[PDB]
């Protein structure tokens, strides 16, 4: 009966790296390797990469229409509002949130949180994944109900709260039905979201061991683990 949304939020003028999501990535660009990753995805008839209105990200709508998924392009500042008005223009129940700094998400991890969520209907309106962090950074998770995301719409008047969505959840777990989906080991001393030209250069390092778009999360953390020197956005001891 739940309609599953992937909604990422993309835009070039980014507050870190403006203009991030159109650098050169593999075969391609650092949302659309993103988007390829997400074509694995058991959900991934409803991806929808959600932008802003300048002009800019015209080149955001390029890249996703060169990858086959649907576009929004809505408010610049209120995240609440652009994802509120997405998940209501395509009936979505159940919205998975990214973001597009996140080029290397594993859609296996995405589709066990989202079996998750959906075997615990009416036990669970928010799951994450990067509350306490056990994954690598850029590999975050939000899953919440449209029921949830409305509350939030009518509580939140703070322009933080309208930017990032969910720190009101986040800093009130005991107010909603909250969840956290764990790593199996801690590996969030690895940094592998795009922020800096050296976060570009390690993500860079790290797709260079794969023939294929399609490796998963942990294939990434042993070759990384193997071959150290593959972070540049962090210093390595030996
Ligand atoms: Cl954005
Ligand atoms: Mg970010």
């Amino acid at each position: 009966h739940m309609k599953v949304g992937i909604l990422i939020q993309a835009r070039m003028g980014s507050t870190r790296l403006p203009g991030k999501i159109a650098l050169p990535f593999g075969d391609t660009t650092i949302l659309g390797f993103m988007l390829e990753r997400l074509k694995f995805s058991k959900f991934q008839e409803n991806v929808v990469v959600l932008t802003t209105e300048e002009n800019i990200d015209d080149k955001t709508e390029e890249i996703a229409k060169k990858n086959g998924v649907s576009v929004f392009r809505g408010s610049a500042n209120d995240l609440i509002q652009r994802y509120l008005d997405a998940a209501k223009t395509y009936n979505i129940d159940i919205i998975v949130r990214l973001t597009g700094d996140c080029p290397l998400i594993d859609s296996k991890i995405l589709d066990l949180m989202v079996d998750l969520f959906l075997y615990n209907q009416g036990r669970i309106e928010f799951l994450t994944n990067c509350f306490q962090r056990t994954f690598a950074r850029g590999m975050d998770i939000e899953i919440f109900t449209l029921s949830l995301l409305e509350k939030l719409d009518s509580i939140c008047r703070l322009p933080y709260e309208r930017e990032h969505i969910v720190p009101y959840v986040e800093e009130n777990t005991e107010k909603f039905k909250f969840f956290e989906y764990p790593n199996e080991r801690d590996d969030s001393k690895y940094r592998l979201t795009i922020d800096t030209i050296e976060d570009y250069e390690t993500l860079k390092s790290c797709i260079s061991y794969f023939l294929s778009k399609e490796f998963s999360y942990v294939d990434l953390i042993e070759v990384i683990k193997k071959n150290p020197s593959i972070i540049q956005n962090q210093t390595i001891y030996h």
